[PDB]
């Protein structure tokens, strides 16, 4: 949009586009030669994204050269994600990337434009109104120094310089000094950095450059320098906001209006500036009007200011009212994560997620409120902000684990794998946040720690800290030596673990040996003995062994025609071994039958009742058919006993090698039985009874290989006998090393934990008797307060980077020249 | 993709942190400030005689 | 650790009457004044007090009468008479066991 | 074995190399030499007036 020039604001901000909540000015002029360094393009591309986040205008020289060409390429590429680049200008080629072009006699409406903008009060009023202006200067020469004085002296826009240029490095080096307003220190410099420029024209304009700099350094509170040693991220935001704050602070009317300077420093991210110049206690504030600033410090994603307002005094359990919490979930809860929650609730349903999905619903519909703000910041992956709200929670061994479940149950939703990936790495540093918070709680009194593991929590998720870890599969928390000691103290029960291993077993046989000092547990010690799950599991093996020796005895000597007294006890003991399975039919959820060995125990009893049905029929055809499906069930009641010994010896590091291998041979024998059906058909289809068919053939083809003309066809038959023995032997050896593929220390201790806690979830009564059946938290606050001090003590290896140890040398080196130039002045 | 490209080309030349953590230029800027002393301290004695 | 009127009063009435020790740290308004005023000699700080004390706390001095602001010179010149009763907890004691 | 013992007890207290490679005392001896300046440079201005 060309406009020839020789007020402007009305036809271009009402008929064309929006307002301008920021306005950056890059003063370069038509310098065709410009070294866009990889640092100089870092400044003027972070600036475009900052201006995109604020919706600014960029006034620059509208020509197709230098930085002004590089600027226009970034505004072209960033109108797809609201910067408007207004350009003001042999003949220079025009930059074909400025959406509104404003073509000596033209750098006077540029000054007339910005002063009309800088005066223009707007009732949004975050910078006291008055539309913040920055003037970025980086070049050298005539028009650069002119554009600083006509900026600074007429009205007040800030100027920002960097350490790369001809005259920008002059003013970058002329701020750590005093030179009587630099009436003779200008020519001391300005030929060291630009010697060719001074010998071009008249001295009366070179004399004027002294005046052009003495009007600049009158106000050094409007000139921020971007040094070279700001060699990190966020250096343009640390320079604009540091410049904009100076022009705000020196209005001499915001001493009462300190609240304007806080929302300015909150619109940007200036923690170190706000903590030193606003929250420094020589100013009078009350810390009760901080509440509308805190509500914007959350929803505008300021995780560093929410820590600042809390450490400056803010009762968060009194700030978090219910209308404040519903302004978060209804307005400031992002719809993408909320639609991610519905898919998280349906396909992976859990008691925790039903509590959270109820919580987001009735907060979007209509107490422990601090445990609801922590949910708000952990759902949307506020990674630095949820670490701050976690530090205020009443019980933090719990809430670090429960948030680790809320992330990991949403880290499996594959709608956005990045958000499901950031939730996975955030939950790992809540596992790690809850490991060391527990080992510090376990390096102290261990009985005091284990009461916290089984706390009722007043229904945070309704679960304890230990049960929240096993459902979330937090392998780092459960494999620590604190919890694995607690299980071994639980599985041995009230018996001490220092007796021996065999010393308990020599007391199961002989009941008078418990009453002696032969067991060293901790009046009627037998109830403590026969309720610890070591002796419960030790009873249900020697009873199960003695079950089989009277199942074998009734199958050889007895079992003539009458179900005698030895079989009636064999009837009811199977029913005793059945009446716990109807309680194993409880707490199953149709997935505890998905281990392929609880079902073989349940199909064992269902194969036994058919032997009872076949028994009391008095005919010899079903009596012998009742003996045979008793004898085949004798194998299954041994394969349960063998599977007991298989697990209970290799319960340890070999529990991940086993039961991954067990499915791998379950797959291999399935591929064997598929091949035996194939080899049966190729045997039935060759030998006789060729067409002699009934439903005989549907049952003979299976069992017939188990009991067991060449014109050119015998040579592929052995090639089949090479191809068939390959693909079965390969599956045999793949089953041999399926455990190998796939932090190996933590993964077996959790699998060791999950099996014993499945057996600790059993009733802790022996087998024949199954038919018969808030000031402790004041101690964890000290362990909590020592830990929160410890995680902010951790800046040792950050401070071993001696860039502040070199900076305190620089303060002591600045102590020299500030105090040594005064030594020479008292001599003359 | 040009913005993702331009953020990346800035990033690969931003990477001089562990090169600049070698403080041989942080010692060199001390040497410039130490050269600021002797260039400006020998002139203190000359105005006394 | 603090700043203001009653903090500087509670040091002089400590030190001058009998001898309890005082311990300051590098975080505060007037505590950082006395933290920075131990590596120096200023003729008992009769004119070096106002060289500081507005750099660290500028709003505090423009509140009341000069005759009590003149007294703050006396309130500090009685403090730095005995620098053997005033230990400073510096920021660069960034480890364990710094209070002991 | 007392000589092999005495060389070893010296050796385990010799081991403060990687502790002393943390140059916080090498910066502290600069601070003593920087405190040597201001203790001896304010007296230069007082003999001129
Ligand atoms: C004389 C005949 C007829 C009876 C033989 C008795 C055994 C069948 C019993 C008595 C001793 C028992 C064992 C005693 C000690 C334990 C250790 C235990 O290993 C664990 O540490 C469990 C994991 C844990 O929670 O720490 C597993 C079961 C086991 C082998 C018991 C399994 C069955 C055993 C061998
Ligand atoms: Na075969």
């Amino acid at each position: 949009k060309y406009i020839r020039l020789s007020t402007l604001y009305d036809l271009m901000t009402q008929h064309w586009h929006l307002k301008t909540p920021n306005l950056v000015i890059s003063v370069t002029g038509g310098a065709k030669n410009f070294a866009l360094k990889p640092r100089m393009r870092k400044i003027f591309s972070r600036l475009i994204y900052i201006a995109q986040s604020k919706g600014a205008w960029i006034f620059t020289g509208g020509t197709h050269y230098g930085l002004m060409k590089y600027i226009g390429e970034v505004v072209r590429d960033n109108t797809i994600s609201n910067v408007v680049a207004i350009g003001i200008a042999p003949l220079y080629c025009l930059d074909n990337n400025h959406t509104h072009l404003l073509l000596t006699t033209e750098a006077k409406v540029r000054t007339q434009l910005e002063k009309y903008i800088s005066e223009r009060v707007i009732p949004e009023s975050n910078y006291g109104g008055k539309i913040p202006i920055v003037c970025f200067a980086q070049g050298g020469g005539k028009e650069t120094l002119k554009s600083i004085n006509v900026a600074i002296k007429s009205k007040i826009p800030c100027v920002v310089v960097e350490g790369s240029g001809r005259i920008a490095d002059v003013i970058a080096s002329l701020v750590e000094a005093e030179g009587t307003l630099a009436s003779s220190c200008v020519k001391e410099s300005l030929l060291r950095f630009l010697p060719r420029t001074i010998s071009r024209l008249s001295e009366e304009e070179t004399e004027s450059w002294i005046k052009w700099i003495k009007e600049v350094l009158e106000s050094p509170h409007l000139l921020t320098v971007i040094k070279i040693e700001e060699a990190g991220d966020e250096i343009v935001s640390n320079a604009i906001s540091f410049a904009l704050y100076k022009a705000f602070s020196t209005n001499e009317h915001d001493r009462d209006n300190w609240n304007g300077q806080l929302k300015l420093l909150l619109e940007w991210n200036q923690l170190d500036l706000a903590s030193d110049e606003i929250f420094t206690n020589d100013r009078n504030w009350e810390s009760a009007d901080l509440q509308d600033v805190m509500f914007t410090a959350l929803v505008k994603d300021r995780p560093k200011f929410v820590r600042l307002f809390l450490e400056n005094g803010l009762n968060l359990r009194k700030f978090l009212t219910t209308e404040v919490l519903r302004e978060l979930y209804t307005n400031n809860f992002s719809s993408l994560v909320f639609k991610n929650l519905q898919i998280a609730k349906n396909s992976y349903n859990d008691a925790l997620l039903t509590f959270v999905w109820k919580m987001v619903e009735d907060f979007r519909r209509g107490r422990h409120p601090l445990q609801a703000l922590f949910i708000w910041s952990v759902l949307q992956n506020k990674k630095e902000l949820s670490k701050v709200i976690w530090e205020q929670t009443r019980g933090c061994t719990l809430a670090a684990l429960g948030a680790s479940k809320l992330l990991k149950s949403m880290a499996k939703v594959k709608n956005d794998i990045n958000a499901a990936g950031e939730s996975e790495e955030l939950a790992n540093e809540y596992e790690t946040r809850a490991v060391e918070l527990f080992t510090e709680c376990y390096s102290n009194d261990e009985d005091l720690a284990e009461q916290l593991l089984t706390y009722s929590c007043e229904a945070w998720g309704g679960s304890n800290c230990l049960e929240l870890a096993v459902e979330a599969r937090d392998q780092q928390f459960i494999a620590q030596p604190g919890v694995q000691n607690f299980l071994s103290k639980q599985w041995y029960g009230e018996i001490s673990r220092d007796t021996k291993n065999w010393k308990i077993i020599m007391c199961l046989f002989f009941f008078p040996l418990i009453g002696c000092g032969f067991i060293s547990f901790r009046f009627l010690y037998y109830v403590s003995f026969f309720t610890s799950p070591f002796v419960v599991f030790s009873w249900n093996v020697i009873f199960y062994i003695a079950f089989l020796l009277l199942f074998a005895y009734v199958l050889l000597m007895d079992f003539q025609k009458e179900p005698t007294a030895l079989e009636i006890i064999l009837y009811v003991l199977v029913f005793v071994l059945l009446c716990d399975e109807v309680r194993q039919w409880y707490m199953n959820g149709s997935k505890y039958f998905s281990d392929l060995w609880n079902v073989m125990d349940t199909l064992a009893i269902f194969y036994f009742i058919a032997g009872i049905v076949f028994r009391l029929h008095s005919d010899e055809s079903s009596w012998y058919s009742g003996r045979v499906i008793f004898c085949l069930d004798y194998i299954v009641f041994t394969l349960r006993l063998i599977h007991i010994f298989t697990v209970s010896r290799n319960l340890g590091p070999k529990i991940i090698m086993l039961q991954r291998m067990m499915i791998d041979v379950f797959f291999f024998l399935f591929l064997f039985a598929v091949w035996m059906v194939a080899f049966g058909v190729a045997r039935q289809g060759i030998l006789r009874k060729n067409e002699h068919r009934w439903e005989w053939i549907f049952r003979s083809v299976i069992y017939e290989p188990y009991l067991a003309f060449p014109e050119w066809i015998t040579i592929p038959l052995v090639c089949i006998y090479m191809l068939s023995t390959n693909i079965l032997l390969v599956n045999l050896l793949v089953a041999m090393f399926g455990y190998t593929v796939g932090n190996n220390d933590q993964v077996w201790k959790f699998q060791r934990f999950f099996l014993v806690q499945e057996y600790c979830s059993r009733l802790t009564i022996p087998f024949p008797f199954v038919i018969f059946a808030n000031e402790i938290l004041a101690w964890e606050a000290v362990m909590k307060e020592n830990y929160l001090v410890k995680i902010n003590t951790k800046a040792n290896d950050s401070s071993e980077e001696m860039v502040h140890r070199f900076r305190q040398l620089d303060a002591k080196l600045s102590d020299l020249k500030g105090l040594l130039k005064e030594i020479s002045s008292k001599i003359k």
